[PDB]
């Protein structure tokens, strides 16, 4: 089997169509998710053609050995998908209607910047290669792409899963490939993220300032140093939630500026107790009851300049 | 080969059957469990009806090849399954029966929001799409459904597996499809989360309220920051046995509950101080003395609206 | 090729044998060992009979695919085995002498309530279906059944590798099942239990206790809280060690009864000091001298009692 | 099919060209890469010439069972590639045009003494064994070596994609293999170098130092003791970062002489009060003023040392 | 195809050889490596024989399904190897040269009681089963048995790549089984040990003993067990880097004693406090002042018995 012969001068168009079953398994690391989906191919091969009334019937179904289906591959997968033929159909005037059922692991890349308020836009890219005998173009069949609504991904929110209908032409290796781009739309979602993250390590945060109501170089040292203690142990209980990249994020600058109010609060702390047993109490003084204003609101004020930077 | 010509204007009727063999690898974080079983199916196909005196035979088997046999897909897979033929077997009547041995690895969502005392409702999702030609739908044969008693899934108890009779039928990419609900029923089960969990944190949150019985300010910081150290450091320990979850759980909310009354313990300890350095020992005495009686009973009764909140 | 007639109205009995080249991969947390092997299949085909003479050989070889042969399958495994036929023999009388290497991962529960003093019953267990032309036994033929002696499972010593006998005949699926069961046998081993997770662990419960040769509240706060750090974060050192189940193991209760003298531990210690800053010095050094002979003596005998409750 | 019968005593030409199309999965661990590509090979096989007039058609495609085609394979890959034939096109002189696109797992060595500020050199080592009848030599087709520009390997950036085009020709087991090495350069990035791992460890390294502007011998034990506690609890947190190589990194030089920074701290705080409690309180405060310029100095010496050492 | 008659009643000699191409993989755990590598095979099989000139040809290639080739297999191999046909050459007088490449991981039991200056020997086992029909034994082909120079195993040295050339022949389940020993022979590496895991940890217990410079309770018990954490944070740290066995190595016994001088130090801490309280300053300062010469001097012994008692 050959390809179609063209009427014209013109290449031959297929009618893509991703339909979503399942999506599973996005991993944050690997830059990866799973999908199930259906694809739907359709062209126009008069080789094919027949008469509705000699030959009986409506519809003539082949085998996927007996007819010419067009190579169609994804490009950002890691292995080719598991694919298995669903349906072939022919109609009267030798129009194909392919479909088959498909899983493949995606690689999308992924922006935590904004974590855990980022919201991502996962590419599944279709191309075929054109022959020597004729030229391929993708098309886009907006009534066969969609979802599943039972498609779920845990702590995320699936907003919408479409096609660019505009298909990217191109030429590589001395052949025309068309590319296709399916879009699925996600956000975040985090409801556990202010108890599980933010107010235990404002809480061990709040802890070390309790030394702004105290003289005891002793007690201070053991707050202070405890509680930096107490906040990198925590660090290490939330490790597994937090994304593990190589620049820097929201949550993350939070969590830097917060190292960052430790070792400001031990320089308080070590000047509040040099300028007391250096006989300068009243100055020692005055700066520990300012820090009890100082420190919380500068806290408040940088957070909104980071929200703002990063918002 | 073709499906079945109708006798009259109805629909293919297949008998589904599916009995567990094995279950095993339930992945709570992917909200996967992988399982082995059999499934049987069973339809009347009058084309391959013969009669056994001339044919000399009672039962014919065939090859897969050789017959007609519907196209079973499971909706919830990550991967189509590992399938084996284990017998295809026709009546005179043409009445066959097919059975396979399969392996999936399946995506039911799980609810952790009453661990540890949640129970689960695994799904494995059933269809088949119709043809051109004719209609098919699935039904349930009851007595072919059921489970091994060897089947275990350590760490819950294997309650119950059936399938909801009333088949969901439904029209897809043009064409009818016929879904079926086989449910596993599962509930958990921890005896170590009483001896492994929630007993040793008790005891390092009653230690911090030794300072109660204390006025050392040195004494008590060490006391409330070092065992809110041991608290974090015993929450990474059992870290494993706990869920990861984008949501609130109930052990999640006792956990958090804490970390409050860690901080809270903090600020009494805070106050206390301040009152006596501040030459007011009559009320710092009065709020250390009521804080014995206070923090145990708020907490008491904050975990009874939490257990009733949840149940 | 159709299963063998009966000569009388007896089912047909396939003589089977395992022989482990390789044991590896025992997977403590999944339940699976993983295990290379020969299984040898024997029955009686005389369709298959020759005269030695007229052919003129002793033995015949057939593939595979030319002659019937039994479906045996295990029950026990994750995805059916990887199989290679080795050999298949015919001798004059048509008993078919079948050999095949495998490998496969198999699910056999283990119970560590006595770790690290456990010992374990791993099963592999063979099936074959009947058929509609004829019933079909598995036997056991005891010199084909052993193990090679370099068969190694480190962290274990292999005590034995068996067959019971007497198959399982029973209905499934309106069809009668053979099964077998091959019980290898195995007990634990660890010299580092002792060296590694019980010694340094009653080294720094030790420590705690010489809060009781002091009355220094704030060293005594420091020893008991320190040191329960100290235990939390050496339980951590050796998680990977220890089995993480959902009931009570034995070293879990001997670990779980040194978090509770933790707790007792401090209660004395508070109680000490609230009888001396009480003037009842007395009373406070009454106790504390008690519990140098009462804190040993109770662990002792409590780890008796533990230690014959679970043996 | 044999290989093509040589014109003089000449060897053949097999022109090379792979093209990148995904990159992924870098395992810093176990020196692997997996990489999805097109390789292009072209040769000329006379023996498949053709007349364009008569045999009617410009260009004949074969499958590759039907023609000779050279067993090209992988030296540094785990397992043989899974590689998908896309197209074989011969032209009329008999110039053979070979396309296939697979995914290799590739085991390069890497080099991280200098992180986080290495680069890497990435191998893909295509050979061809000459067999008995002729000589096979490799070839660069430097039009048909590069990358898509969408190849993304996070954490890095993707500088370069070429072939060292003098092939490395050697007798090998008593026959000639071609060997071409094709190299992906890499260069890292970890922007969040300084602000996650240098940074929060330079805070909780000076620290332990405000114990310079102090004489507390209880005050600098809990300062130099408990901030080492937190360097190794930070080391703990960002061992995921850092590399876990046999050899000494430049990053975990640094980390080492802070170590050494800690031991050297503690000898200076036993020696202080060593000489205030045996009454020399003179040169007791002599050293620990010095230290307060001594310390930084030295750590900023070294740390340029150590920096010019590597770079 | 039969395998090929005998002349006399001689058995069949298969010479084999292995070339290792690439190794990797050495999980130190599991006790597996993987290897990539070429099996040359060679046997004489007359049935092939040919004419030279009548012809045409010095040398016949063949595909594997083509001709008879022996069942070589693999014993201590987890699956059965990833194998590729290379070439296959038959010369004038029947002789068959068989090369492939295959990838197979290995199970080869490993001893780390010297580490991290333990040695290991690395077997790769073949096998050959004979037949009814004729007896197979191998022989070493030792021209054909070496290694690529760039055989690398990151943290080892690859010393040397024989086999032991009488091959161990053997009846198993009725039938003669000829056996070959190829050892792959390699030795530890890991200069940051000193660097990485024995040096911080002998400054963090040599900051325990800055307690015998020091007569306060309260600063000593705050050395001992807050380094004592530091300790177990430390051995948490390098966990990764150590072997996880269940039987005691050399470092692991370094780590033990280490765990025991710091009960010993707490025993001296408590019995200096308790003569001081008890009024014998004298005989508390005696004790102390000899711990300082002591102590180090019995470490420094001990670890020359522990040295030598494992070398």
């Amino acid at each position: 089997v050959s390809p179609p012969p063209p009427i014209a001068d013109e290449p031959l168009t297929v009618n893509t169509g991703i339909y979503l079953i399942e999506c599973y398994s996005l991993d944050d690391k690997a830059e990866t998710f799973k999908v199930n989906a259906f694809l739907s191919l359709s062209w126009k091969d008069r080789r094919l053609a027949f008469d509705p009334v000699r030959s009986g019937v409506r519809v003539k179904t082949y085998e996927p050995e007996a007819i010419w289906i067009p190579e169609i591959r994804f490009v950002n997968v890691e292995n080719a998908r598991d694919a298995d033929v669903v349906d072939i159909s022919v109609s009267p005037d030798g129009t194909v209607q392919y479909l088959e059922r498909f899983s493949a692991r995606v690689l999308s890349p992924l922006d935590f910047r904004r974590y855990p308020f980022d919201s991502q836009t996962l590419h599944i890219y279709l191309i075929v290669r054109s022959v020597d005998t004729r030229n391929i173009v993708l098309a886009v069949d907006l009534e066969k792409v969609g979802k599943n609504d039972d498609v779920f991904l845990t702590g995320w929110d699936i907003e919408s899963f479409t096609a660019v209908v505009k298909p990217a032409n191109f030429a590589l290796e001395d052949r025309l490939e068309s590319k296709l781009d399916y879009q699925l739309r996600i956000s975040r979602c985090y409801f556990s993220y202010i108890p599980n993250i933010i107010l235990p390590m404002l809480f061990i945060l709040f802890i070390s300032w309790t030394a702004f109501w105290s003289t005891s170089y002793e007690a201070n040292v053991t707050l202070v140093v405890s509680t930096l203690i107490a906040h990198i142990a925590f660090n290490i209980l939330v490790e597994t939630n937090l994304p593990k990249t190589p620049y820097m994020t929201y949550t993350g600058a939070i969590i830097f500026m917060i190292y960052l109010f430790y070792f400001v609060a031990v320089i308080e702390v070590t000047v509040q107790h040099y300028l007391k047993v250096e006989s300068q109490p009243a100055r020692a003084a005055s700066i520990t009851r300012a820090s009890r204003i100082a420190f919380p609101v500068v806290f408040l004020l940088a957070n909104i300049i980071l929200a703002f930077l990063f918002f």
